[PDB]
């Protein structure tokens, strides 16, 4: 018992659907460093999002493929974490230490930037204007302490400095994973799909048209772990499709791959950084800059810095940084997403509102025109419906916002031959424009908010009702007390599968046991059948009580 | 404590009428629905404060002559000459108004900023009134339900 | 309710086979099961 209790947090056991068509349990070793690298909040945050997107989008067949891609991304993420854990020689070592500090403190710098934005805008709450220096207006702070203006200047400079630090931290932390995913997907497409060999991407695949740049660059599989994807693509493409053509497409030489296949000695790089600057891959660097200058998070950070720099032209541009709280907390981001969740429907419903209001404008322009004299002055009339453009603006602006329709802001239809005509016109405007269509817009956004929150709650509920791997619901497991808990923690645990993947990676191929070699070959061939689907050890040996 | 304060001033008595809400079931449920999504409500009213503050910055730098609430010509009551006063005016009056801030600002007619203020009032009435306030209503009423 | 009816029509199609009616639960035991049955076994067009 004591040995079992000591090695319990190191004994990871997963069940695989083996070659015998049976669910068989594999007991491997979880490294202490591997578990510690799984249990930081960043990796947990990565798993949290992965589970959210997989459960939301769906797809039982693609579930295991997305799980494996997530495992690869998270392995590379903790490789980044391991690298960032804790005169040119001094200059480079100090540079890498400073970039390390930024990369570890990326989130703390984000919180600091938001705190600085809040403080700056709190100072800006004291801004006033006057015609006299602190036809010409002067915008000055009115503070009795006299320190809020130097504090405002200092906080503005500190905030743009933190903006610099946040973009550098993002470039050193999150950009490598984006490049890793891009290189991985390009390598998978070339190896399996063979798109640049056979199925050339179209104009809609701007991603592919940009990926065409790193087809021939020597640093194509740089961020991606596999370095011989070019040779693999030559092996399965070029025998049929032209070996010289595929070599030209991949930017590699047949004699070079022959001399690397033969016994060869690797030389040393020339000393100095002036050779490196001449050895930078221009095309691959341009491709990397292109794939990070369209990444949405980096674009948000660049916009954040643009706003920070504009905050030095005018300090009120610092108010744009308060949206960072909406980008930060979850359900405020959900409120912002609900605006565009039914965006097409909202655009065409406000188009219908514009059309129907335009119809009310034509019928209040040809008729019902003397009832738009908004000016109470007798000598100066302000007829809003003498021009079609002015009447349409008046309607869409004032009548839509009015809760009782256009009858609130038009002259009373009493003692006039058009009395019932204007009564019907105002009632139908108040009914269709105000009562119905505006509340349909309200529904299209509020029900979108409720639907997004319901999707989040449904994701959380579904996970606790079915096993992510075998799918079997909690009803079959809860027959035994704490059944699902045991099954989804010791029988099929998402992490345990990740730890098996790492154990296969770092174990030598000459040591993999039959089960491990089977799983390894399955992973190489990208089949994903070793995951148990629709069955588990309990289901297989239900009669044998195991 | 409220009973004893009721001897200092009789109107402290209570405060004891909330005992009916503490007594009957679904009135206690109405009171619980206020805090059932309390975190979401606090941060949504924070978002309302932030967006209204943004409308205050854009109605402070621009659109400032349209906040003369006083009808007197000799005495103006510009609510947006100070940032604090303009933010208070917005969060107080415009949010409570059903047609946005355009109900209580001067008409944007015969002015070079006409469509700018039209867009500003429409977006205020849409985001602040139509959407966010009704999201607060949802966060409490759906909590009750 | 009309939008919910439209959503339901799309959902119902992906859950049950228009011809035999058998739901996707019996077919998804095999990977890509429903897709195989509702494309190669009982496809509406094929009947046309
Ligand atoms: C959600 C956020 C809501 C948060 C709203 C907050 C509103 C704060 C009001 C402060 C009033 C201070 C005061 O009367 O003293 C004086 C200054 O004195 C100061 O300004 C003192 C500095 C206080 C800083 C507190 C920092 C706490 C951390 C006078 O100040 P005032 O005349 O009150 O203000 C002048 C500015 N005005 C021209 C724009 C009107
Ligand atoms: C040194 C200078 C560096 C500067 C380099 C900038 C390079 C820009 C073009 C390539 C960027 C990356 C890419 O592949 O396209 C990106 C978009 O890109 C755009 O939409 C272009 C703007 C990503 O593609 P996508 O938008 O996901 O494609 C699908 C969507 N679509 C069908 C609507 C297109
Ligand atoms: C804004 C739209 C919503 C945010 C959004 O989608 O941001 C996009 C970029 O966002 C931009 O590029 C910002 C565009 C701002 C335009 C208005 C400027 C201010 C007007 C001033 C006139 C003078 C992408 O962001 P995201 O990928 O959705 O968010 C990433 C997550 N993160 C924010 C935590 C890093
Ligand atoms: C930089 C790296 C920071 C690294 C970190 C370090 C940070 C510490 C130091 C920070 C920088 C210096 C600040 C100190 C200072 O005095 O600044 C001054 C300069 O102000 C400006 O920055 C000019 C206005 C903005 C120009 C650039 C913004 C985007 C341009 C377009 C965006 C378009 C959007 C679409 C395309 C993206 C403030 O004074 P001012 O009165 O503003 O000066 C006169 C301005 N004038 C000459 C114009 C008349
Ligand atoms: C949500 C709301 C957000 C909005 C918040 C701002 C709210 C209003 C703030 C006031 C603005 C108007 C103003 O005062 O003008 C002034 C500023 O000059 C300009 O306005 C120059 C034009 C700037 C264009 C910015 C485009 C940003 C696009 C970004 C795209 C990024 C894409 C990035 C992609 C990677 C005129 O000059 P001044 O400064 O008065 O000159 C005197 C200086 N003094 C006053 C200091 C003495
Ligand atoms: C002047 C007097 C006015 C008085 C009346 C005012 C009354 C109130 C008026 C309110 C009007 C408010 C409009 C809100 C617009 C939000 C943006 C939007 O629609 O996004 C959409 C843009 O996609 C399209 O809809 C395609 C066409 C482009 C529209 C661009 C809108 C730009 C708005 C400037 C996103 O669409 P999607 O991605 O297809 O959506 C599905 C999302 N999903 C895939 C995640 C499920
Ligand atoms: C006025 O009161 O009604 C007029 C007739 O009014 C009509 O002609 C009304 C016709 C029916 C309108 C409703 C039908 C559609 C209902 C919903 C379908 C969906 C009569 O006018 P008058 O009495 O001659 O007015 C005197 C004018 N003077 C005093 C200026 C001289
Ligand atoms: C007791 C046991 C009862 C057992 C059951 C038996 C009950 C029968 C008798 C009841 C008590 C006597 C009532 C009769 C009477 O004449 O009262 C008088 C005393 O009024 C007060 O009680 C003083 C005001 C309240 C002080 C204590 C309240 C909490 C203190 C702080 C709470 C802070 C909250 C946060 C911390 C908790 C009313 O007259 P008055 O005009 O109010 O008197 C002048 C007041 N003055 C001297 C102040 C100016
Ligand atoms: C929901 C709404 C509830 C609210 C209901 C009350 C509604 C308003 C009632 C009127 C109040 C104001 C007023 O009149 O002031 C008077 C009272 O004096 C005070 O107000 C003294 C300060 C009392 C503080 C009480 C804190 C309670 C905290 C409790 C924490 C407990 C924690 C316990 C934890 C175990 C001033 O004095 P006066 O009485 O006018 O003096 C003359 C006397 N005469 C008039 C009789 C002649
Ligand atoms: C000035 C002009 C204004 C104009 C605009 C006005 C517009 C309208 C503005 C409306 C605003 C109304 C606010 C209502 C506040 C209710 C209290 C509350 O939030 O409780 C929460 C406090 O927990 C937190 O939210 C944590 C942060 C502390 C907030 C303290 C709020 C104090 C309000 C003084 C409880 O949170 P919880 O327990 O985590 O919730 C889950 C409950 N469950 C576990 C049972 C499921
Ligand atoms: C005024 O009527 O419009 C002006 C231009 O107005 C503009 O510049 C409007 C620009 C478009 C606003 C809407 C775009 C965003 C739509 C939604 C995106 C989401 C023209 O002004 P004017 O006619 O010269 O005014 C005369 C002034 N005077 C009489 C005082 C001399
Ligand atoms: N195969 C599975 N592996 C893990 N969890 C599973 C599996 N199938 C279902 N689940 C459910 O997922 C839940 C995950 O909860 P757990 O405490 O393990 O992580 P978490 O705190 O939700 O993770 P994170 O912080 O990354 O969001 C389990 O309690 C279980 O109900
Ligand atoms: N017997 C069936 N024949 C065809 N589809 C079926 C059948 N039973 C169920 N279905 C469902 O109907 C779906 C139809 O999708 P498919 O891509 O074939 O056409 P579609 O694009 O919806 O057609 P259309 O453009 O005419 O609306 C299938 O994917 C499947 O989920
Ligand atoms: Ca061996
Ligand atoms: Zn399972
Ligand atoms: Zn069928």
């Amino acid at each position: 018992e004591s040995i079992l209790e000591y090695f319990r947090p190191y004994l990871g056991r997963i069940e695989i659907m083996g070659a015998s068509r049976r669910i068989e349990r594999i007991y491997f070793e979880i490294s202490e460093t591997n578990r510690a690298q799984w249990e930081m909040p960043q990796v947990k945050e990565s798993k949290r999002q992965f589970i959210f997107d997989v459960v939301n989008e769906g797809g039982e067949a693609e579930k295991m493929e997305l799980f494996v891609s997530f495992c690869e991304d998270t392995i590379f993420e903790m490789q980044i974490a391991a690298q960032i854990s804790e005169f040119w020689g001094e200059l480079e070592v100090q540079r890498v230490k400073f970039l390390n500090y930024l990369s570890r403190n990326f989130y703390t710098l984000r919180f600091l930037a938001l705190f600085l934005a809040f403080a700056i805008n709190f100072i800006l709450l004291f801004y006033k204007v006057s015609d006299s220096p602190p036809n010409m207006v002067y915008y000055f702070l009115e503070e009795s302490t006299g320190y809020m203006e130097p504090a405002l200047w200092c906080l503005s400079l500190l905030h743009t400095l933190v903006a610099f630090l946040c973009i550098i931290g993002y470039n050193c932390l999150k950009v490598p994973l984006v490049i890793f995913k891009r290189e991985k997907e390009l390598a998978r497409k070339l190896e399996f799909d063979g798109l640049y060999i056979t199925e050339q991407p179209g104009d809609d695949d701007v991603k592919g048209q940009w990926d065409r740049l790193v087809l021939n660059t020597p640093s194509f599989p740089s961020n991606y772990w596999d370095k011989f994807v070019k040779r693999k693509v030559l092996d399965k493409h070029g025998d049929i499709f032209g070996r010289e053509r595929i070599a030209e497409l991949l930017g590699m030489d047949l004699a070079s791959l022959e001399i690397t296949a033969h016994n060869e000695r690797k030389p040393d790089p020339p000393p100095g950084l002036l050779t490196w600057l001449m050895s930078i891959d221009v095309k691959y660097q341009i491709w990397k800059f292109g794939v990070i200058f369209t990444d949405n998070s980096f674009l948000y950070l660049g916009w954040y810095m643009v706003m920070s720099l504009l905050g030095h032209y005018n300090n009120f541009f610092f108010a744009a940084h308060l949206l960072d709280i909406a980008m930060g907390v979850k359900t405020l981001r959900t409120i912002l997403s609900s605006v565009t969740h039914n965006g097409k429907q909202l655009v065409m419903t406000v188009g219908l509102l514009a059309v129907v209001v335009y119809l009310y404008t034509v019928v209040a322009f040809n008729f019902f025109r003397k009832f738009y004299n908004k000016s109470e002055d007798e000598d100066e009339p302000d007829m809003k419906c003498d021009d079609m453009m002015t009447c349409y603006l008046f309607h869409m602006y004032v009548g839509v916002r009015a809760g009782g329709g256009i009858g609130d802001e038009i002259e009373d239809p009493a003692g006039d031959e058009y009395e019932l005509y204007r009564v019907v016109f105002d009632i139908t405007f108040f009914f269709f424009v105000i009562v119905i269509l505006l509340a349909i817009i309200q529904g299209l956004i509020i029900d979108a908010f409720g639907e997004l929150r319901d999707q989040q709650e449904q994701v959380k509920e579904d996970m606790e009702t079915k096993c992510f791997i075998c799918g079997i619901g909690s009803d079959y497991f809860d027959t035994t007390p704490h059944g699902f808990e045991t099954h989804t923690l010791e029988e099929h645990n998402l992490a345990n599968y990740m730890f098996f993947l790492m154990y296969l990676i770092n174990k030598d191929e000459t040591e993999h046991t039959g089960q491990e070699s089977y799983v390894w070959k399955m992973y190489q061939e990208r089949c994903w059948d070793f995951f148990p689907a629709g069955d588990c050890f309990r289901k297989q040996y239900e009669d044998q009580l195991s």
